[PDB]
DNA sequence: CGATAAGATATCTTATCG
DNA sequence: CGATAAGATATCTTATCG
């Protein structure tokens, strides 16, 4: 079960992963509109506590 | 500093890497004994990948 | 069936530019 | 100081062989 990656805060948000990345792991060096889109971003997809693979794995493409 | 690796596990197992790793994801296609060293290997090493950001800060120097 | 190797994807780290 | 781009590493999944 993978509904988000933080890729997909990052698209929605309309910045870099490690935008909002550099967000969700402390945001000491950021703009104010950076931070409250990628909130917002992760508030709406939801964005689940497992952006790697904390206790949750799995991934495939093509 | 870097904590176990699944490597370490496979190793200490005595299976190849790809072994333990699909064990530790299913494990469909594998033997007995093999389970049994895989799960003892990550069981004594412990076992912690850090492959997130807990507390693994220094990884890379580039 | 069980084990090994290769390919693909995501996350993080570091460096450079405005 | 802040954001973006490139590179490296580890994990996971699938296919083939004995």
């Amino acid at each position: 079960m993978k509904p988000v990656t933080l890729y997909d805060v990052a698209e929605y948000a309309g910045v870099s992963y490690q935008t909002v990345s550099r967000v969700v792991n402390q945001a000491s060096h950021v703009s104010a509109k950076t931070r409250e889109k990628v909130e917002a971003a992760m508030a709406e997809l939801n964005y689940i506590p497992n952006r790697c693979a904390q206790q949750l794995a799995g991934k495939q493409s093509l």
